[PDB]
């Protein structure tokens, strides 16, 4: 069901998460970490301690898609085990290097086509598909996109519901 869905993403915010590469995505999959330039970790960080939940929803540059979405479980924080990230061009590992913890809400894939009907109020309306990393998405429309996302039945939200 959609239930345990609907609670956790009671009054969230929403960030849409830019990656230049799969392998990103995949690790942060396997791992439950996340890494994003300077600019929006401050924000993320921000918004950590503002909402009862922070959600990042992934797309792969060029992809069409959605990869799928997860929660912050923590602020960023830096000292653990280097994290293996495929750095595209320009990009440097210390632009990187504050790693936040994340709860997989949903690793399944959503195609842009059946995003089409949703708009982005703060980013004037545009279809939520388009935004640069880090651009939030306001609570409905971000709710309606998370609810569009097929349903994950290898995830069981009690635990994330606990950590709020
Ligand atoms: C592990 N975190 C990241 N991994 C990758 Cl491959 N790209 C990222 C990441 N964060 C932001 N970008 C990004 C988004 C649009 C254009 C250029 C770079």
């Amino acid at each position: 069901g959609t239930s345990k869905l609907k609670y956790v993403l009671q009054d969230a915010r929403f960030f849409l998460i830019k990656s230049n590469n799969h392998e990103n995505v995949s690790l942060a999959k396997a791992k439950g970490v996340w890494s994003t330039l300077p600019v929006n970790e401050k924000k993320l960080n921000l918004a950590f301690r503002s909402a009862r939940s922070v959600i990042l929803i992934f797309s792969v540059r060029e992809s069409g898609k959605f990869q799928g979405f997860a929660r912050l479980s923590s602020e960023s924080h830096h000292g653990g085990s280097p994290i293996h990230w495929v750095l595209p061009a320009g990009m440097s590992a210390k632009m990187l290097g504050g790693v936040f913890k994340i709860d997989w809400i949903c690793r399944r894939e959503l195609p842009f086509t059946k995003s089409a009907h949703l708009t982005n109020p703060w980013n004037e309306h545009k279809p939520v598909k388009i935004g640069r990393d880090g651009q939030e998405i306001e609570l409905e429309c971000g709710t309606q996109l998370c609810l569009l996302f097929p349903p994950d039945e290898s995830i069981d939200l009690y635990q994330v519901i606990h950590k709020m």
